[PDB]
C-alpha cells in the first residue's frame, strides 16, 4: 500500500532532506500533490524489506552501489528519459545508474571522501599517511588528537585499504569478476595493518564512530577527520577555519576512495512513478532544486551539468572531485552488499583486536565473494526455511517442473555478467552432484531456453552459454515462478 | 565473539548507565574484571539481531515484556538463584521474568507512567482527560501549551487506550489467549478517539517526542507531560517546582498504564555467565549498587526489597507505585512485540490523519494476533535457504539421522509452554502428510527422548506428552545440532 497521489521520499538522514522538502513544496505548489520527506534510518537495508512486500517509498535515494541489487530483486522501475533530457547530466552519471542496459535511477550529485582539517590548529595538513603517527604525539602534546573519523563503516576505511592495491571485485573488460576479490591481497592487508596499528599506538580507538569524530572535530578536540560534503554544514556553522583537501597518501599511492552517485530510484510498486518522473526530472534535478538541497546539506559534485559549473567553483568541489578522480567508481553490481558486509567485519574485527588482520581479510575475502548470505540461525529458523522451501516446490510441481538444482541454475545465470558460465562454477557454488548437476543442465537445456551448452575445451567441464534473448527467457520465466512466493 | 574475560552490558539511554557504569568499577576493583556499559540505540531490536548471531552484549536490560521472545528464540541464558536470594526481591518481579518455568532474568525495578505537571504553572493538576481539552485554551492563553507527552512510542498512548477497557491480549486461567486481542473494542477505540481529537482541536500535535515534549516541559513551555522515573533527573536540575501524580482518568476509568519490570538477562551466546552473574546478584541488586544507578537516573521502584523501603518513603516512588497498581503488567510473552508494533502502526497513522480510529485498530487488531517470520521473498532467497537446508541435513545425516519432520517436532515441543501436545497440533501447523507424522512421532519415541505418546481419547490423534527431564534433553540436542549452522 503506497497509497496514490501523493510522493513519499526517503533520504539519508546526513542530507538535505529540509532542502528536497522544499523542492518538494515548489512541486507541490505547481502540482498541487504532496510529497513527504523521511530520513528512515538504514533505509538502504529498510527499503528492499518494505520494498519486497510492496510498500515503501515512492522514491528512495541512496549511492548507486545499492540500486543494482535493489533492480535485481526488482524492486525499481526501469526509468526512461528522453535523449535531450540525459544531456543535462554527465554521460558518466547515468552509467552509474545503468544495469544490464537500463537506467534503474536518477543520477543527483557525485560523492567522494574529502579530507577535512582544523586551519587553526594546523594551517598544514600532511599528505601523508606514514607522516602521522608523529603529528599525532605533537598534538597529543597540546592536549589534542591528530585524526578522528569513522572507524564503524568500511565507507572511510577503505580509501586507505584501496590506495595500496585493495579492490572490491576486479574489473577488466568491462565486466566484474565477482569471484576475484581484492580484499586478501598485500595492498588490502597493507593499509589495514596501518589503521589497526594505529590504533594500537594509541592514537585513536577502535570506537570512534561519525557522532564522535564529527563532534570531535567540530569543537577543535581534533586536528583533523575525513569526511564528505554532507558534513560540511555542520562545520560550517560550526564556524572553524577548516580546509578540505587531497586524501593523505599511503605507501606513496593516494587514498582511492569509493565514490558513490546520489541517485533517487523509483519504486517498482509505486503508483505514482509518471509523477516521481516529473518531479525529479523537471523539479529536484533544475539549478533552483538541487540549490535548494545543498543549501540544507552540501551535494558535492552535482551531476547535473549546469549547476556543476558553478559549484566547479569553489575550491572544496574541486578537492571533492579530485578526490574522486584517484579513487574509483562504486560498482552498483548486487554482490556490493556482501562486499561492504565482508568489510565492515574485518575492520571492526581487526581493529577490535579480536583478530589479525591476515584473519579478518581472508575470512573477508571469502564473505565478500560468497555467493549466499546465510539467512538460518536457530533451527526454528531451518524448520521455517525449510517449510518454506518445500511448499514451494510443491505448489510449482505441476506447470513449472523445475526441480531445485534447476531452479538454481537458472538463477545463478541471471545473476551472473557473464553469458557464458562452466560447468566448474555452477559445480563449486552448490554442493551440488555431478549427477544432477549435469542431468539439470540437461534438463533445462531440453527445454528452448538454457541455450547452448557444449563441450569444454580442456574438457570434463561443459561450457553453458546462453543467449541474449536467453538470459530474457529465463527472467521472464523467473519473474514468473517467482509469483508461487513472492506473495 | 562476545570475548572472554569481561562485561559488556547493554542498557537504554534514558538509564543509569554511568551510574550503572559505577557498579561495574566496583565490580573491576573487586573482581579485576572489566565492564563496559553501553546504550545502543534501539537495543530492544538490535540484541535478537546481533544475538542471534552469537554476539551481542553478556547482559541485556530491558522491560520485562521484551524477554519473552527471546529466551523464545534462545537469545536468554536461564538464570538460577538460590531461594534465599530470591527473597531479596519481590515475588512479583521474578514472576515477570518467568517463562515457562524458567528464570530468563533477574528483575531490577519497576516501572510505571506516572503524570508530571509544573507546580509553577498549575498547583493543581486536573484528575481526568475530559477537562484537558479546556485546561488547554486557558494556557494557550497566557501563551503556553496543557499537555506534551511522547505521542511516538504507544507506551504512552497506552494508558489512555487502556483505561476505558483496552487490553493487550485477554488474561484468565494463568495464561493469555493471543487471539483475543482487545484493541479493536469499544473501550480502546474510545481512548484513541480522545487522543485523535485532541489533535484535531490544536491541543497538541501529532509529531510531539520525548525529545519535545521533554524540553517543552522543563523549559516551562508546557503544564504537564507523562513519563517515568528516569525523567525526573532532568526535571531536577531543570530545577523546576514539579509535582508527580496519578493519571488522569478517562470516561471515568483510571488510566491503566503498561508496568514493565526493568530485568537484566544474561546472553545465551556469553561466556561469562558465572560472571554476570555474580555482578548482578552480588553488586548491582545490594543498597550501594542500586542507589548508584538511581543517583544517575531514577530507577522508580526497585525490585529488591530493601532498598525500596526507602525509596517508598519519597512521594514520586509512591506515585509510580500507585499508578503502577491501577495499569496492568506488561505480558512477557513472544506476541507481545508483535502487540507494540500493531499500535505503534494505529496510533501514529490515526494521529497523523491517515486514517479514522476505526480503521486504524481494525487493522491493529489484525496485526496485534499474527506472528511473522522470514518469509523468502525473491527466488534467490529461495535458492538460498535451499542451499542452507540442503546443507543442514547432509551434515547432521551421519551423526543425528533426524530428518525434517523429527526435527520440526522437536522444536515445535521446545518453542512450547505446554507438556504435553496433540497430533493435531504438530498437524495443522506443518503441512505435514499423516504417514510422515506418525512415522516421524515414533521415530523419535522408539528414542528415549520424545517421552511418552500415546492414544488420544477422542479419536486416533494421538497425545504426544514429554517429561520435565524429557524436555531438557530434547533441548541439549538442538543446541547440540544447532551448531551446524551456526553461521
Ligand atoms: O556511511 C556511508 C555513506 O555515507 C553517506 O551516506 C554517503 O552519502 C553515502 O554515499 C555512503 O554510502
Ligand atoms: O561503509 C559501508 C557503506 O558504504 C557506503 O555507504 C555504501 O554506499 C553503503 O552501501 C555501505 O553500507
Ligand atoms: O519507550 C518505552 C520505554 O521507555 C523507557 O525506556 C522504559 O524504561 C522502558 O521500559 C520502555 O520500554
Ligand atoms: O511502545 C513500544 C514499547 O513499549 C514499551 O516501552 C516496551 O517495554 C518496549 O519493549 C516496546 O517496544
Amino acid at each position: 500500500k503506497i497509497e496514490e497521489g501523493k510522493l513519499v521520499i526517503w533520504i539519508n538522514g546526513d542530507k538535505g532532506y529540509n532542502g528536497l522538502a522544499e523542492v518538494g513544496k515548489k512541486f507541490e505548489k505547481d502540482t498541487g500533490i504532496k510529497v513527504t520527506v523521511e530520513h528512515p534510518d538504514k533505509l538502504e537495508e529498510k527499503f528492499p524489506q518494505v520494498a519486497a512486500t510492496g510498500d515503501g517509498p515512492d522514491i528512495i535515494f541512496w549511492a548507486h552501489d545499492r540500486f543494482g541489487g535493489y533492480a535485481q530483486s526488482g524492486l525499481l522501475a526501469e526509468i526512461t528519459p528522453d535523449k535531450a533530457f540525459q544531456d543535462k547530466l554527465y554521460p558518466f552519471t547515468w552509467d552509474a545508474v545503468r544495469y544490464n542496459g537500463k537506467l534503474i535511477a536518477y543520477p543527483i550529485a557525485v560523492e567522494a571522501l574529502s579530507l577535512i582539517y582544523n586551519k587553526d590548529l594546523l594551517p598544514n595538513p600532511p599528505k601523508t599517511w606514514e607522516e602521522i603517527p608523529a603529528l599525532d604525539k605533537e598534538l597529543k602534546a597540546k592536549g589534542k588528537s591528530a585524526l578522528m573519523f569513522n572507524l564503524q563503516e568500511p565507507y572511510f576505511t577503505w580509501p586507505l585499504i584501496a590506495a595500496d592495491g585493495g579492490y572490491a571485485f576486479k574489473y577488466e573488460n568491462g565486466k566484474y569478476d565477482i569471484k576475484d576479490v581484492g580484499v586478501d591481497n598485500a595492498g588490502a592487508k597493507a593499509g589495514l595493518t596501518f589503521l589497526v596499528d594505529l590504533i594500537k599506538n594509541k592514537h585513536m580507538n577502535a570506537d570512534t564512530d561519525y557522532s564522535i569524530a564529527e563532534a570531535a572535530f567540530n569543537k577543535g578536540e581534533t586536528a583533523m577527520t575525513i569526511n564528505g560534503p554532507w558534513a560540511w554544514s555542520n562545520i560550517d556553522t560550526s564556524k572553524v577555519n577548516y580546509g578540505v583537501t587531497v586524501l593523505p597518501t599511503f605507501k606513496g599511492q593516494p587514498s582511492k576512495p569509493f565514490v558513490g552517485v546520489l541517485s533517487a530510484g523509483i519504486n517498482a510498486a509505486s503508483p505514482n512513478k509518471e509523477l516521481a518522473k516529473e518531479f525529479l526530472e523537471n523539479y529536484l534535478l533544475t539549478d533552483e532544486g538541487l540549490e535548494a538541497v545543498n543549501k540544507d546539506k552540501p551535494l558535492g559534485a552535482v551531476a547535473l551539468k549546469s549547476y556543476e559549473e558553478e559549484l566547479a567553483k569553489d575550491p572544496r568541489i574541486a578537492a571533492t572531485m579530485e578526490n574522486a578522480q584517484k579513487g574509483e567508481i562504486m560498482p552498483n553490481i548486487p554482490q556490493m552488499s556482501a562486499f561492504w558486509y565482508a568489510v565492515r567485519t574485518a575492520v571492526i574485527n581487526a581493529a577490535s583486536g579480536r583478530q589479525t588482520v591476515d584473519e579478518a581479510l581472508a575470512a573477508a575475502q571469502t564473505n565478500a565473494a560468497a555467493e549466499f548470505m546465510s539467512k538460518i540461525n536457530d533451527i526454528n529458523d531451518l524448520v521455517n526455511a525449510t517449510f518454506q522451501v518445500k511448499k514451494f516446490f510443491r505448489d510449482t510441481k505441476k506447470k513449472f517442473n523445475l526441480n531445485y538444482e534447476e531452479i538454481y541454475i537458472l538463477n545463478h545465470i541471471l545473476r551472473s555478467e557473464s553469458n557464458e558460465i562452466s560447468s566448474k562454477e555452477i559445480a563449486k557454488c552448490s554442493e551440488f552432484k555431478p549427477y544432477y548437476l549435469t542431468k539439470a543442465l540437461q534438463k533445462l537445456k531440453d527445454l528452448k531456453l538454457l541455450s547452448k551448452k557444449r563441450s569444454l575445451q580442456d574438457e570434463r567441464t561443459v561450457i553453458v552459454y546462453v543467449t541474449d534473448t536467453q538470459k530474457a527467457n529465463i527472467q521472464k520465466l523467473i519473474s514468473e515462478l517467482e509469483e508461487y512466493i513472492k506473495n
